[PDB]
């Protein structure tokens, strides 16, 4: 599953509802290899939806259980990322993920 690792807190208590527009900034890494995107590396927050399946469910399950404001270190194992079948030419087939994520804002 999702396993998170506090970096900055959140309000604690300020969470994404449901049909919410998450604004944040990440950086996807695989265990123990190289980052493969940063958001904050092109200084360009990123969005979406909650519940509406945009996202591989480790990144919204991390981000659904975020106060507004905090930053954790995401750990996603394949079930809850890629899987088997990894994504094309990025992502390798059961690939655990590492997210740094921040949620900057709720809209
Ligand atoms: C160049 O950058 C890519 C993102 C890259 C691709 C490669 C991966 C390593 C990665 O580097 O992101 C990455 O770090 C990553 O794994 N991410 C992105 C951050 C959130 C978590 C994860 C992810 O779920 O990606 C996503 C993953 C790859 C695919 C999804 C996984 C969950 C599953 O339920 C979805 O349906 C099957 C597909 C990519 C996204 O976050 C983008 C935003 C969303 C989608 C494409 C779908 O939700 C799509 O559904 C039709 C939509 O509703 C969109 C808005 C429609 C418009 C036209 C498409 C825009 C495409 C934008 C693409 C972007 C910015």
């Amino acid at each position: 599953g999702v396993e998170i690792e506090t970096i900055s807190p959140g309000d604690g208590r300020t969470f994404p509802k449901k049909g919410q527009t998450c604004v944040v900034h990440y950086t996807g890494m695989l265990q123990n290899g190289k980052k493969f995107d940063s958001s904050r590396d092109r200084n360009k927050p990123f969005k979406f939806r909650i519940g509406k399946q945009e996202v591989i469910k480790g990144f919204e399950e991390g981000a659904a259980q975020m106060s507004l404001g905090q930053r954790a270190k995401l750990t996603c194992t394949p079930d809850v990322a890629y899987g088997a079948t990894g994504h094309p030419g990025v992502i390798p087939p059961n690939a655990t993920l590492i997210f740094d994520v921040e949620l900057l804002n709720l809209e």
